[PDB]
C-alpha cells in the first residue's frame, strides 16, 4: 500500500530525472565507450594512426604531456597541407580494435592503453576516424526518452511531541517448511531497535513457541514486545531488526534461520501503524512474518528540528596548549581508534576545525549522540562546513551515518569526483545502497545519473547490481534499483546486455559440463560443447563483458582449451570483429567465488593510482577480473607469462645454479645487453610495488605458483584466496629474485633503489590509511570470507603504523626486506 507508492514515486522522479539526459546530448548520450584516464604528474611516445584514404598509417612521435585534442590535429597536419577547411571537431580518436573513444581534453599519458603499452613496450595503435563512422549502436533513441520507467523484467500529530511508547505485537510466521517442523521443536524472536548500524537498547526476546494447532505451516506468538523508548525519542532513521531461532529436538545450540528489517518511518516520515507483514527468505522459500503495530486515529508524522539560522565567526577565544592537542588530532589518519575522551575534547573544539574540512568525519563520530534536540546544532555546523574531499565523504556513506541529512551532503560533495575514478569504486557505492533505508535516495539516484551519463558506469553497475540480488535480506531492494538502470539504459545498451548474459550463461554451461567429465571425454565435450557457442556467434556479435570495448564475432575452437589445474578453469580464445584488433583471450572460472580476486585486484589498482598521482610509477600488472553470477565470471590472461614455479621447474632441468632461473627466463626473451637491463629494471618496480601490497593487504600465501612474470620482466599477483589473513616474513625475496634485482651474485645500488622504491611506496600508501580502511570498511556487508567484522580493519591499520613518521616507517619496512630475504640476508648489508 505505502511501498507500492514508495515504488511509484521513485519511478517519477527517475523519469524526471531523465529529462535532464535528452539522447540529442552527445556529451552525456555518446553511444559508445570512453578510454578510461588516470591523471599522471607530467616524455615521447611513437604513436600508430589509421587515416581514411592512406594505405599505411601515419607513425609519429607525440609528447605524453600533449592533449588528444592537439594529436588529432597532429594527424590531420601530416594528411592536409592546411586544417582550414577539413572540419577539426568532426574528428575523434579510438583504439584499434577496441569500440572506446580517447578522451579530447585529456592528456595521452592519461589514458591507461597509452601507459599500459608503454609498460609492455607494445605498438600505440589508435585510428583517427568521425563520430559519423564511429559505432554508436548503444546510443539512446527519442523512443527512450518517451518511454515510461517500467522497473520491472487525517489528524497529524509531530513525532517530537509523541510521547507514547513502541511497542508492537509479533503476530505470527507463516508457511514454514517440512525440513522445519522435521528439525526444530519450537522457535522464538530477538527484537533489536538501531539507529547508526548501532543498537539504541539491548534486544528484547520473545517467548519459545512450537507451530499452530493443526497447522503445522504456521507460528503464533500473538506477544506483545515493549520497548523502553518513547516515539518523540526515535531518529528518523531508526530500524527494527528481527531475527527467528528454531530450537532443535532431541534428535548444539538454537539456530538463527532468517533476518527482517522493518523501518519505523516510512519514505513520507510517517510512523508504520496497523498491520505490516515482512518477508524473510530461507533454502527459493518465502516466509510471511505478521507485526501488529498501534493503529490510533490521527497519523504520527516526523518533522525535522527547526533550522539554527546561524553564523560562528572571524573571532573566537584563542589557547594554544589546546591548538596543539587539537590539531594532533586533526592530522590523524582516521577516526578508527579514536578514544572517549579525545571525541569529547574535538566535539567541544569543533567550530576552530573549519579551516579542516576532511576531518568532519572524526567530529560526527565524536558527538554525544543524535536527539532530536542536539540536530539543530549538528544541521548548523553541517550547512556552514566546507565542501569535502569527495574520497573523504565516502566515509559519510559508510553504515555508522544513516542521518539523511549528512548522506545527502556527502553525495552532494561526491559530484565534484570524476566519471574515471567513480567507476573504480563502484563495488564500494553499490554496498552503501544497504545503509540507505529508502529505496529512493540521494545515493542511488547520484549511481543512477552518472550511468546514464557514462557507458562504462553503466555496464560496470549492471554486473553489480546483478551480483547483489543474492544478498537474502537485501535482494528485494537491489531488484528495484537494476530495474530502474535497465529501463534508463535504453534498448541499446538492454539489447547488448542479454547477449552478454546469454554468452556467459553458455560459457558456465560449457564449464561445467568440462569439469564433469573425465580427461580423455574432457577435451571432445569442450570442442562440442562450444558448439553451442559458435551457433550463438553465428547468430550474434557480442561484446566481451570483462572489457565491452572489444567486440568478438567467432570463436577459435583450435586455440580454446582448459588450464588443467583446481576447478579447470577454460581458455576461450574469440576473434575481433575490428581487423584492425587483434585476438581476445579470457579465462572463464566456475566454482570459486571471484569477488575477493576482485577486491584485492582493486585495492592493488587503487594502490597503483595513489603511487602514479605522486609521480611514483612502479610498473605494476593491473589485469581485469568480473563476477558474472555465483560462483563464476572471467579473467584477463596476461599474455606471455608464466608462475615462478615453471620457470624454477624448467630451468632446474638444465641447470645445476638453482641461483639464475629467471635470470635466464628473461635472458631467453630480452637477449641483447639494455633488453635484458629494462627487463631486469621492470622486475625491480613491479617487484617492490608486489611486496608492498602483499604486506598491507596481508597475503602470506605468495609461493612459486600464485606470483606469475611477464616475458617483459613485470612481477604480478593471480591467486588471492588467502586476503586480510593478517594472523600469522610477511613477503619471500629467494636467491633467483635477489640475482635478478641485484644484476649479478654481489650486491650493487640496484637493491637500495628496490628499497628505496619499497620504503616510498609504503610511505605513499600510510598517508592514504583512512581511503583504504573506508573502502575495505564499505566491502564487509559483501559477506566475503575473511572481511566480516570491524576488527579485520584494524589489521590493515596496524600494518600501516599510521603512529609512527616516514622516518620510522622507513627504518620498518627496510627491516621486513632484510627479513623476508632469510637465509641470504647475510650477503646484504
Ligand atoms: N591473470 C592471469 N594471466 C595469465 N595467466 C593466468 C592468470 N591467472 C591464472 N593464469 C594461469 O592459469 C593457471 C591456472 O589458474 P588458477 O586460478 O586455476 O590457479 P591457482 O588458483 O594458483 O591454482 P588452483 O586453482 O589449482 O588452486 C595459472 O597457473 C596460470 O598459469
Ligand atoms: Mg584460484
Amino acid at each position: 500500500a505505502v511501498q507500492n507508492d514508495e515504488v511509484a514515486a521513485f519511478c517519477q522522479s527517475i523519469m524526471k530525472l531523465k529529462t535532464k539526459f535528452p539522447y540529442t546530448d552527445h556529451c552525456t548520450n555518446p553511444g559508445y565507450l570512453l578510454s578510461p584516464v588516470t591523471v599522471q604528474r607530467n616524455a615521447s611516445v611513437k604513436v600508430s594512426i589509421e587515416i581514411e584514404g592512406l594505405q599505411l598509417p601515419v607513425t609519429f612521435t607525440c609528447d605524453v604531456s600533449s592533449t588528444v585534442e592537439i594529436i588529432i590535429m597532429q594527424a590531420l597536419c601530416w594528411v592536409h597541407d592546411d586544417l582550414n577547411q577539413v572540419d577539426v571537431g568532426s574528428y575523434i580518436l579510438k583504439v584499434c580494435g577496441q569500440e572506446e573513444v580517447l578522451q579530447n581534453n585529456h592528456c595521452l599519458g592519461s589514458h591507461e592503453h597509452i601507459q599500459n603499452c608503454r609498460k609492455w613496450d607494445t605498438e600505440i595503435k589508435l585510428q583517427l576516424l568521425t563520430l559519423s563512422a564511429m559505432c554508436q549502436n548503444l546510443a539512446r533513441t527519442a523512443e527512450d526518452d518517451e518511454a515510461p520507467v517500467d522497473l520491472n523484467g487525517r489528524n497529524i500529530k509531530e513525532a517530537w511531541t509523541a510521547t507514547e511508547q513502541l511497542q508492537f505485537t509479533v503476530y505470527a510466521a507463516h508457511g514454514i517448511s517440512s525440513n522445519w517442523v522435521s528439525n526444530y521443536e519450537k522457535y522464538y524472536l530477538i527484537c533489536s531497535l538501531s539507529h547508526n548500524g548501532k543498537d539504541l537498547f539491548k534486544p528484547i526476546q520473545s517467548k519459545k513457541v512450537g507451530t499452530y494447532k493443526n497447522a503445522a505451516y504456521l507460528i503464533k506468538w500473538d506477544e506483545l514486545i515493549i520497548f523502553p523508548i518513547q516515539i518523540s525519542q526515535l531518529p528518523l532513521e531508526s530500524v527494527l531488526h528481527l531475527t527467528l531461532f528454531g530450537v532443535l529436538n532431541q534428535s548444539k545450540g538454537p539456530e538463527a534461520l532468517g533476518k527482517v528489517s522493518l523501518t519505523l518511518f516510512d519514505f513520507k516520515r510517517f510512523l508504520t501503524c496497523g498491520t505490516k507483514l515482512a518477508y524473510l527468505w530461507t533454502s527459493m522459500e518465502r516466509i510471511v512474518l505478521q507485526v501488529d503495530f498501534p493503529s490510533p486515529a490521527f497519523d504520527i508524522i516526523y518533522t525535522s528540528p527547526q533550522i539554527d539560522r546561524n553564523i560562528i565567526q572571524k573571532l573566537e577565544t584563542l589557547e594554544s596548549d589546546i591548538k596543539g592537542k587539537l590539531l594532533d588530532i586533526i592530522h590523524r589518519d582516521s577516526s578508527f581508534g579514536l578514544s572517549k575522551e579525545d571525541k569529547v575534547f574535538l566535539w567541544e573544539n569543533r567550530y576552530y576545525c573549519l579551516k579542516h574540512p576532511n576531518c568532519l568525519p572524526k567530529i560526527l563520530a565524536s558527538a554525544p549522540n543524535w536527539k532530536w534536540a542536539n540536530l539543530a546544532k549538528t544541521y548548523s555546523l553541517l550547512h556552514q562546513w566546507p565542501p569535502l574531499c569527495p574520497l573523504a565523504a565516502l566515509e559519510l556513506l559508510d553504515a555508522k551515518f544513516a542521518d539523511q541529512e549528512v548522506r545527502s551532503l556527502a553525495v552532494s560533495w561526491m559530484e565534484a569526483i570524476s566519471d574515471d575514478e567513480l567507476a573504480d569504486l563502484l563495488p564500494q557505492f553499490v554496498q552503501a545502497l544497504k545503509y540507505e533505508i529508502y529505496l529512493n535516495s540521494s545515493l542511488v539516484r547520484f549511481l543512477l545519473s552518472r550511468a546514464l551519463g557514462n557507458i562504462q558506469i553503466a555496464h560496470s553497475l549492471y554486473w553489480l547490481l546483478k551480483d547483489a540480488l543474492h544478498d537474502t535480506h537485501f535482494g528485494s531492494r537491489y531488484e528495484h534499483v537494476l530495474g530502474a538502470l535497465l529501463s534508463v539504459g535504453g534498448k541499446g545498451l538492454r539489447e547488448e546486455l542479454s547477449k552478454q548474459m546469454k554468452l556467459v550463461q553458455l560459457l558456465g554451461g560449457v564449464a561445467e559440463k568440462v569439469r564433469q567429465a573425465s580427461g580423455s571425454t574432457r577435451q571432445v565435450v569442450l570442442q562440442k560443447s562450444m558448439e553451442r557457442v559458435q551457433s550463438f556467434f553465428l547468430r550474434n556479435k557480442c561484446r566481451l563483458p570483462l572489457k565491452p570495448s572489444l567486440v568478438a564475432k567467432e570463436l577459435n575452437i583450435k586455440s580454446c582449451s582448459f588450464f588443467s589445474s583446481n576447478a579447470m578453469p577454460l581458455k576461450v580464445t574469440m576473434v575481433n570483429a575490428d581487423p584492425l584488433g587483434e585476438e581476445i583471450n579470457v579465462m572463464f572460472k566456475v566454482g570459486e567465488d571471484l569477488r575477493q580476486d576482485m577486491l584485492a585486484l582493486q585495492m592493488i589498482k587503487i594502490m597503483d593510482k595513489i603511487w602514479l598521482k605522486e609521480g611514483l610509477d612502479l610498473r605494476m600488472v593491473i589485469f581485469r577480473c568480473l563476477s558474472t553470477g555465483r560462483d563464476r565470471g572471467m579473467v584477463e590472461l596476461v599474455p606471455a607469462s608464466d608462475t615462478l614455479r615453471k620457470i624454477q621447474v624448467e630451468y632446474g632441468v638444465t641447470g645445476s645454479f638453482k641461483d639464475k632461473p629467471l635470470a635466464e627466463w628473461l635472458r631467453k626473451y630480452n637477449p641483447s645487453e639494455e633488453e635484458y637491463e629494462k627487463a631486469s629494471e621492470n622486475f625491480i618496480y613491479s617487484c617492490a610495488g608486489c611486496c608492498v601490497a602483499t604486506y598491507v593487504l596481508g597475503i602470506c600465501d605468495r609461493h612459486n605458483d600464485n606470483i606469475m612474470l611477464r616475458s617483459t620482466g613485470h612481477m604480478f599477483h593471480i591467486d588471492f584466496g588467502k586476503f586480510l589473513g593478517h594472523a600469522q616474513a610477511p613477503f619471500v625475496l629467494t636467491s633467483d629474485m635477489a640475482y635478478v634485482i641485484n644484476g649479478g651474485e654481489k650486491p650493487t645500488i640496484r637493491f637500495q633503489l628496490f628499497v628505496d622504491l619499497c620504503c616510498q611506496a609504503y610511505n605513499l600508501i600510510r598517508k592514504q590509511t583512512n581511503l583504504f580502511l573506508n573502502l575495505l570498511s564499505l566491502m564487509i556487508p559483501s559477506g566475503l570470507p575473511e572481511l566480516t567484522s570491524i576488527q579485520d580493519l584494524k589489521y590493515v591499520r596496524d600494518a600501516l603504523q599510521p603512529q609512527t613518521t616516514d622516518a620510522e616507517a622507513t627504518i620498518f619496512f627496510t627491516r621486513l626486506i632484510e627479513s623476508s630475504l632469510g637465509s641470504i640476508a647475510t650477503k646484504f648489508n
